[PDB]
């Protein structure tokens, strides 16, 4: 089957947030499930530069007034279809924030222009390649789905994934006239939201299935605390709305090849991993002890309950525990962390600031992974966690509730259990999931049980993008 992608961004090209690895990985995993995909983006300055030997194959005479070539380009496992429209791209400053710093007043034409063409594509516009479907990623994309339902042709299936639901692409009521879309459009069954403009919220409405990057995310955002405004709408269609857990790169991300660790193992042979422990401790400037060592990779922020983990931390020194934080973040909790580093010195070292290299060292070392968050639309941390046998200890929320199994006495009976959930996410919850891991800890029979499982969960991105695939051919009917 052959597949539009249609997105603002994507990894490696152009990337402002999570939306591009997903957008730049699928694809190239789908290739494994007998799925081409092709991925629309935009013709940004930086995009045409990195590419090599790009090939005009289309020229659009008007795309909401605008004249556009259309270059067809393989870029690094990347089948690329760039949209070159100067009159849109060609601005020399992010790809939605100007030289200034804000959203460019165009916003909304740029990537209406870029659903548009994609709708046409979609349409038999290309000679020589046409899509089965279209996959739309985002507020930026989301319009493909609208040009489709109003063109006279009828439209192909169309999947609109959510990455970003606080990015709505809201607009006034008063740019309506210049969308070349019918009147009736603008109305509930389509793109009109509260007398404004809301591009999102056309798509959630017309794209033929809807869905989001966990199974517990598309719960929750049919939910008034993270639905920002759209759970109305998306509630609506929950019928077709459906969550796909995000995959990792997990040719890099092994522990028995990543150079970027002290020592290699694996869950068929774990001895070596102990010496990551000491690496760790070495690094951190803590006791070198075989005491629980407990780790933190994040966002120091309320949204990744961080907040909760400064409160927490005499709960795993009282234990006899160690912790280590790499993060950056609001500087209140960077300090109430930093303070509990002297206040604990030799048991809990903090480092503020980024540091790639050694976040593989501390999924490699640690014991455990706290991710007490209140916002996690899927996550990356506790997928690493579980490849390199560092047991993930996390608040159920998002795609972190869809990702660990729970060490209850059920999941400890069969031996199935692969780290630790607390719900809800508070402070109580989260030293009751510590407390739970210390004692788990302690025995050693059962924690190395759940180290080894975890250490062979298919966290791969072909295995998120087999759910896709399974998802388009259904969608292909
Ligand atoms: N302080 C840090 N140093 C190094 N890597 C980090 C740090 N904080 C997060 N990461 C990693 O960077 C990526 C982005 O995480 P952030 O936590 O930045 O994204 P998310 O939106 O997933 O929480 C993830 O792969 C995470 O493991």
């Amino acid at each position: 089957m052959n597949v539009l992608s249609v997105s603002s961004e994507i990894y490696p090209l152009i990337k402002t947030g999570g939306l591009a690895d997903v957008v730049g990985a699928l694809p190239i995993a789908l290739e494994a499930h007998g799925v081409r995909t092709r991925t629309l983006i935009p013709g940004y300055p930086a995009v045409k530069a990195a590419v090599t030997d790009p090939v005009k194959c289309f020229e659009f005479t008007d795309l909401l007034g605008e004249k556009a070539d259309l270059l067809e380009v393989q870029h690094e496992r990347l089948d690329l279809l760039i949209l070159d429209a100067p009159a849109y791209y060609e601005r020399s400053g992010g790809p939605y924030l100007g030289q200034t710093g804000k959203d460019y007043p165009d916003n909304w034409k740029r990537f209406a222009a870029l659903s548009l063409a994609a709708a046409r594509i979609g349409a038999g516009v290309l000679p020589g390649w046409r899509p089965d479907m279209v996959h739309a990623h985002d507020w930026q994309a989301a319009m493909t789905p609208v040009y489709m339902r109003y063109a006279e042709t009828p439209e192909i299936p169309s999947l609109l994934t959510i990455h970003n639901i606080a990015f709505q692409g809201q607009f006034g009521a008063n740019i309506f006239s210049k969308l070349a879309l019918p009147a009736h459009a603008f109305g509930m069954e389509g793109i009109e939201y509260y007398n404004d403009v809301s591009f999102l919220k056309g798509g959630l409405q017309t794209a033929t299935a809807l869905s989001t990057v966990s199974p517990s995310y598309a719960e929750e955002i049919l939910t008034a605390e993270f639905g920002m405004g759209l759970e109305g709408v998306i509630g609506s269609r929950a019928h077709v709305l459906h969550g796909i857990v995000n995959g990792i790169d997990a040719d890099v991300w092994n522990p028995a090849t990543d150079h970027l660790i002290h020592d290699n193992y694996s869950a068929a042979n774990l001895k070596n991993r102990a010496l990551n422990k000491k690496a760790v401790a070495e690094h951190f400037r803590i006791d070198d002890d075989g005491s629980p060592l407990f780790c933190v990779i994040s966002r120091l922020t309320w949204q990744k309950g961080i907040d909760l983990m400064a409160e927490a931390v005499d709960e795993i020194v009282s234990l006899g525990g160690r912790l280590v934080v790499l993060g950056a973040g609001d500087v209140a909790l960077e300090g109430a962390l930093l303070a509990a580093a002297s206040r604990h010195h030799g048991r809990v070292g903090v480092a503020i600031g980024y540091n790639e290299p050694l976040s593989h060292l501390m999924q490699a070392g640690c014991d455990a992974i706290i991710i007490p968050s209140r916002f996690e639309p899927c996550g990356l941390t506790q997928l690493y966690a579980l490849r390199y046998g560092c047991i993930p200890v996390v608040a159920r929320t998002g795609g972190l509730a869809d990702t660990v199994i729970d060490a209850n006495h059920a999941a400890l009976a069969s031996k199935a259990a692969t780290g630790v959930q607390f719900s809800p996410v508070t402070l109580d919850g989260l030293k009751q999931a510590i407390r739970r891991t210390v004692r788990y800890y302690h025995d050693p029979k059962l924690w190395t049980q759940m180290q080894k499982l975890g250490m062979k969960s298919d966290v791969s991105w072909e295995k998120s993008a087999g759910l896709y695939a399974a998802l388009y051919s259904q969608l292909i009917s």
